[PDB]
């Protein structure tokens, strides 16, 4: 068209200024109801995607690869995916004490599963599908795509007939859309200028005070985890830093200006797809990556505990620091859905962190993280982005 | 079978007379119970093919035009349907001059978007498939159906291989449904029997007075259309008007029988096949037509309004008048959901005609209007899909 | 793997002595949530294939059959499946004469469509696939098949090379999900003992008292039915009925074990399948009858209207008794859906029996049944599943 | 017999309704008079 | 007076408890909430 990854930052860096503006001045409604839709439409368009190339990619790159080896790259990425989002809260912390961010804040409070794997398997496929629901679809997928490798070696030829064409026609579908994702991308410049004009519209405001100590820490948090673990794992693993990030520029900055793994996905899967990974193995790990693993999210949960301990003047024992970790590890995996996830882990390492959110300066501390989230949240992804990326290409390169 | 059209012929006729009959003996709940279902299944399996016939057959269409073609097709349409709209009501109004309908009535009374479109951009296509919704269809049938042209000219043949079969096999589903088509319709003349019978029982027995008056109005309003607007914008391109309805002719009924002009698409989209119209135009128009374009019904709108505002003695100045125009329009694109629309945008022009629907003798004249919908109803439906096959035929003239 | 059918059996052996041995010492609940979860997985697993098995299978078995053939095959499986089902109760009720269930229970009591057939046709087809909803599936399924035939009959080549391919790639996915049945069965044995082991810690400690005596009724009358009506109607048609044990066996023992005619269906499919009858047969039938016929469920009402009209000291006239088979059988076919349909059925005969549920002591017996249910069921559904392989090897016989 | 979920029924029953406080005063003023009347009848009466 | 004249439209087509109630259950409850004629029983 015209510029085009340009197009982009010209409308990320005027967008983001022209809603500064626009939200000090209390434009911020005037944005979402004038500037925002625009974003919207292209939030849209990227979810539409998401189930078709979900599903249809994985069917093919699970036909195509030996099945132990989904066996191997699967125990690969989940224990890869844990690391770093276990390793990833602790440089959140570590980033929380560097920066004290629950300082003043001159206020203080004293006080005091099986059915989840088996949810895994849809009992209706269509189902599965038409109802978002990525997982039991990415179930389904494998053993669809499975399946049709026994049915092409079958010895009849009227059989391997039916499950060349059953396959050729999901990869169609399948190809089809990342056709299409190329085309939601060109609107992709108009689409980011809204998105970020009303997030700092909205929470631009208020970056304010205590409460940027708590962005930069965790903005200062994902840019040292990018260089300490992703760019680490990547030489570590013989692949070239810079090269990445070159491939990864629009995965990441739709991740960034979105705010959905899930949305982003066929962004992600294409830039997987033109980095040359097989489909086998992002087909697989990708579509896994954006629910389970939430390392970037997981960090800011670190950052945002303290705030809140701090606030209260919580002694918050060394002991009780690595619990925080344990748990918000725990609730990403839990909290797959990413409407304002980030904001509901945090409410439950409380719960469990024994500060109760009904108290009100626990209350008033969490409100204040609460006129933040997307700022932190826009962050947050794009770490977690790069994280499936990242992981998907480490694997990738074991095989 | 046995006669077939006529078939259809004896049994309109037939049934509208014996279903008058009972109806005058009060035996409207007799036929209802005893001979409307007879009707409903015919409703019931019309319906069942929409969404496959339609979804299927425009990513084909879409997939075998040039893209800039449906950007003009799609110009000329949605501009055609609203010249053919505004003008229909402007034909109401002045049938509704011709007619009094709201002499007596010796009552009076006095007193005192952007999601939408955004909307249309489905975010699963599944679950849009799914749940009826023909719009948020359409836009993906045609990105789906414009994706798989570019994926047949690739230079690598393995793609135009899968894109090839994915095409096909859509066509199979596509082609098979207009195969069912002529199924049901096999059906038409025994369903066709019980649709009109229970209409006639239930508001036969009401066409008494001042009611018939505004009927007779809506039916000259009606026919007036066809001759004045379809008839000489068929001459004027180029088409011969006698031949038209000699195709349309089960079109026509099927949408006069039933007044669903969603459940009548596959009839009406197999009567574009045979008139020999290209997949890419009339698929592409035919079900937005469904939606967006309510002429038959919008002229009985504007017949209606004054049916009531001659009721209570108001003015209705000729200013006021265009305004019933302009909304009644408005409404019936914002009314796409023929669940009797009719007699909803109705009750909309009078929240904006300044009548309240509350004071009694408002709600008194819109009692009797919606004892004799369905006989609106039905001709109104009849004019609403010719409406889409003339301005089809047009726009298909033009290419 | 490893043994496998016996694995199964050693599976089922050790399972409900296990359970019986838990349950005793008041570890149901133990069961429940440790050991249970194991069982429902099998479930799960075999409910998604269900969805595309059945539709997939039966487009191409109706495509791949005469249409009148269907007709002729319908007619007969409908018929035999009403005469196996009336006969059956005739053989409950005399299995309940037998055991006299209904001794003491030293207490007593005195005191005092169309729209179903409609909804086989779908408005949907895709929004019928998605929710469950097997019948309309069936439906649709078979006018796919049809039309298919007739699309590479037509004359343009082009037609049916489309027809061919989307007829190829759903049998592409039908034959997979056969694939994946054997799959799901490798995990079986596991699958098998937690589902017996459960019910029996959950009903075992109930099968005391007279309610073994009807237990025993309802057992004895289905091992009755099999060698009566099925090993009978077996010879008499000229087909081997030890070897369609052999055959049935998996079917039956995954019937048996989870209780759903509808879960067991792909198994059960299956079976058909390397029994080598033709999937224009089974297709239409096995599904029809996971939803129609449940003979060993209707045996099983026969006795149990009798334990508690035993139970009152009720007359209980032979007349009377004629009426539980009807309504039972009519139940049936009413109760398509297995959640519980077997307690379901009783409460309705009941509501017709005369004995309102609503008093004390009716109900207090009511309770015992409820109490035993499982137990029954696994029996009754083994017997049911059975029925319609029967019925389907039958019918096949005759073309 | 005339069921008011026939439009027509309910057409003229809401022309009814539009009167209706009329109506009610009027009718109420005789209501009150009625019984003032029984009670001083039935007040002769003893 | 004629006055369905026109109108010109048409149509077609087809306790012991409350003696019971008379006795208030509280008369001061009676009273509380409206309640006339539980109140002119119990009042007599
Ligand atoms: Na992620
Ligand atoms: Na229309
Ligand atoms: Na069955």
């Amino acid at each position: 068209e015209y510029p085009v990854l340009q197009k982009i930052l010209i409308g990320l860096i005027l967008g983001a200024i022209v809603g500064l503006i626009l939200g000090h001045y209390g434009y911020a409604h005037a944005v979402h109801t004038y500037v925002k839709p625009f974003g919207d439409l292209f939030v849209r368009l990227l979810k539409m995607l998401v189930m078709p190339i979900v599903f249809a990619s994985l069917v093919v790159g699970a036909a195509s690869i030996s099945p132990a080896r989904l066996g191997r790259v699967g125990v690969k990425i989940v224990v890869y995916y844990l690391l770093t989002s276990a390793f990833a809260v602790t440089l959140g912390i570590i980033m929380a004490r560097l920066f004290n961010p629950g300082a003043g804040i001159h206020l203080a409070v004293g006080g005091q599963l099986v059915h989840i794997l088996l949810d895994i398997v849809p009992t209706n496929p269509f189902g599965a599908l038409a109802n978002g629901q990525v997982l039991p679809t990415i179930f389904f997928a494998i053993i669809l795509g499975i399946a049709i490798t026994y049915l092409m070696n079958s010895e009849n030829e009227k059989v391997r007939k039916s499950a060349e064409t059953l396959l050729d026609a999901i990869n169609g579908l399948a190809e089809a859309m990342y056709k299409i994702v190329n085309g939601v991308m060109q609107y992709a410049p108009i689409g980011v200028f809204a998105l970020i004009a009303y997030v700092m519209a909205e929470q631009g405001v208020h970056v304010v005070g205590e409460l940027a100590k708590v962005t930069a820490a965790v903005y200062v948090g994902l840019t040292l985890q990018i260089l300490l673990v992703y760019f680490v794992l990547l030489k570590i693993y013989g692949i070239d830093p810079i090269s990445f990030i070159k491939h990864a520029k629009d995965a990441m900055l739709t991740a960034f200006v979105t705010r959905s793994s899930s949305g982003t996905l066929p962004v992600t899967m294409r830039v997987a797809k033109e980095m040359g990974i097989s489909e086998g193995i992002y087909s697989f790990t990708l579509p896994l990556g954006a629910t389970i693993n939430m390392d970037g999210t997981a960090l800011y949960q670190g950052v945002c505990t303290f705030f809140i301990a701090n606030a209260l003047g919580s002694h918050l024992t060394v002991g009780q620091q690595l619990t925080i970790v344990l748990t918000a590890v725990l609730a990403s995996i839990g909290t797959a859905g990413v409407p304002g996830a980030g904001a509901i882990m945090l409410a439950m390492v409380l719960h469990s962190v024994g500060l109760p959110l009904t108290d009100p300066n626990v209350a008033a501390a969490y409100a204040m993280i609460l006129g933040i989230d997307a700022i932190l949240d826009m962050g947050r992804t794009m770490v977690n982005v790069t994280g499936d990326l990242t992981g998907t290409a480490i694997v990738a390169k074991t095989e």
